[PDB]
């Protein structure tokens, strides 16, 4: 009856001569990490890059998640310490005990019971698809707005920068996103417009957890959510039906499709590939920058 956690995707640990370049680096990984939709990737011990937001005056109204909506067939301000404070005090009182002391595998057993349960409605908050043209990058930036010490400028110039990564499609003829996440916190499956990859570096906090599909099983995937979706959304677009495509990944499985999962800890990279279906949720209080990229 309960939660089997997927089996885990890759994790590369690049010397300092192999993480010179994310481009060449993810090139170097494709043949093994396209095969599990999603990898991660830690930098060597020595990266750590300053968390650069204006926190001063970072201030945002979240989205309302009702877990269980599917199953069943709100805008209030907060500054990221207050956020924070509301984020630790639900997580603490819904388990009972410390935030940092509950399993990682307990958040994702209940968040999946959660989501399927009738009898229990839970409702958590998002701090999702915050631009960082509006409070600034998490990493630093040689834009003139924030002040750079010289131990940052390496960050500000890194490949690794999110800023810094190559966005524009080639053709005939984009900025980082920013999330701030609470225990329960989630992202429905999807794939990225264009088939793009993305790249998430979670900049601090309790870790955020994944859940990944290779390419090679997306039509798989697109036909088991299709069969299973509720009669209402089955003829929905894609674009729209991704709005609310929650999904227990055991039950992908069971229907034969490869999941994997993650736990992407603080100062590590989720890099999914192109078409590879993903979801996930966030253990707890947390802050994590992404962007679309195309190689
Ligand atoms: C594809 N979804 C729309 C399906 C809906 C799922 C859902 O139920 N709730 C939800 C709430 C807020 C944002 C989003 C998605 O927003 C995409 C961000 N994009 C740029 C800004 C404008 C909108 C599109 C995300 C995609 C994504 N992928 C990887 C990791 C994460 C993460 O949270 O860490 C996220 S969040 C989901
Ligand atoms: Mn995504």
């Amino acid at each position: 009856a309960e939660f089997v956690p997927p089996p885990e995707c890759p994790v590369f640990e690049p010397s300092w001569e192999e993480f010179t370049d994310p481009l060449s680096f993810i090139g170097r990984i494709r043949p093994l990490a396209e095969k599990t939709g999603i990898c991660k990737i830690r930098p060597p011990k020595d990266w750590q890059p300053p968390f650069a937001c204006e926190v001063k005056s970072f201030r945002f109204t979240p989205r309302v998640q009702r877990l269980n909506e599917l199953e069943a067939m709100a805008v209030r301000e907060y500054t990221l310490q207050s956020f924070g404070e509301m984020a630790d005090n639900f997580k603490s009182d819904y388990f009972n005990m410390p935030v940092h002391m509950v399993p990682t595998e307990l958040v994702e057993k209940e968040f999946w019971r959660l989501v399927s349960s009738i009898e229990e409605d839970v409702i958590v908050e998002y701090g999702a698809d915050i631009s960082s043209k509006d409070f600034g990058s998490g990493f630093p930036v040689k834009d003139g707005r924030r002040k750079i010490l010289p131990e940052e400028e390496e960050y500000a110039l890194s490949g690794w920068n999110l800023n810094n990564m190559p966005v524009l499609e080639q053709s005939v003829l984009k900025v980082p996103w920013l999330y701030v996440g609470m225990c329960f916190s989630s992202f429905c499956w999807h794939i990225e417009d264009h088939w793009s990859y993305s790249i998430n570096y979670l900049h601090w906090g309790e870790p955020k957890t994944w859940y990944g599909v290779p390419s090679h099983a997306a039509e798989q995937l697109e036909e088991v959510m299709r069969e299973l979706a509720p009669e209402l959304f089955e003829s929905q677009p894609d674009l729209l039906h991704q709005l609310v495509t929650i999904m227990n990944p055991n039950v992908l499985m069971e229907h034969g499709v490869p999941v994997y999962r993650t736990n992407q800890c603080a100062g590590e990279f989720v890099v999914t590939f192109p078409r590879a279906y993903h979801s996930g949720f966030n253990q707890g209080y947390n802050f994590a920058e992404a962007v679309n990229f195309c190689t």
